[PDB]
């Protein structure tokens, strides 16, 4: 489940396609938590390809239905990430992510 909530700013036309590396801002945020990964920590905003599920179903369809320049905001929901398995101390099972998307790709 990836419901979309763009901050307005982007092109609405570049889509990221398949194998295509694209370039992505991401902030995760855990819901009524703190911050877990991000992007802007490293400063290198991850550059990803679309279909080769490197990134969750929650984070790769999330892709896709953004362009460039958008900022959108995930609301990944359990069964997309980690609900079922959850991780070990940072990310618990049965968990509905949350990420600061702004999608600034290449290719």
């Amino acid at each position: 489940g990836v419901e979309i909530e763009t901050i307005s700013p982007g092109d609405g036309r570049t889509f990221p396609k398949k194998g295509q590396t694209c370039v992505v801002h991401y902030t995760g945020m855990l819901q009524n938590g703190k911050k877990f990964d991000s992007s802007r920590d490293r400063n290198k905003p991850f550059k990803f390809r679309i279909g080769k599920q490197e990134v969750i179903k929650g984070f790769e369809e999330g892709a896709a239905q953004m362009s460039l320049g958008q900022r959108a905001k995930l609301t990944c929901t359990p069964d997309v990430a980690y609900g079922a398995t959850g991780h070990p101390g940072v990310i618990p099972p049965n968990a509905t992510l949350i990420f600061d998307v702004e999608l600034l790709n290449l290719e």
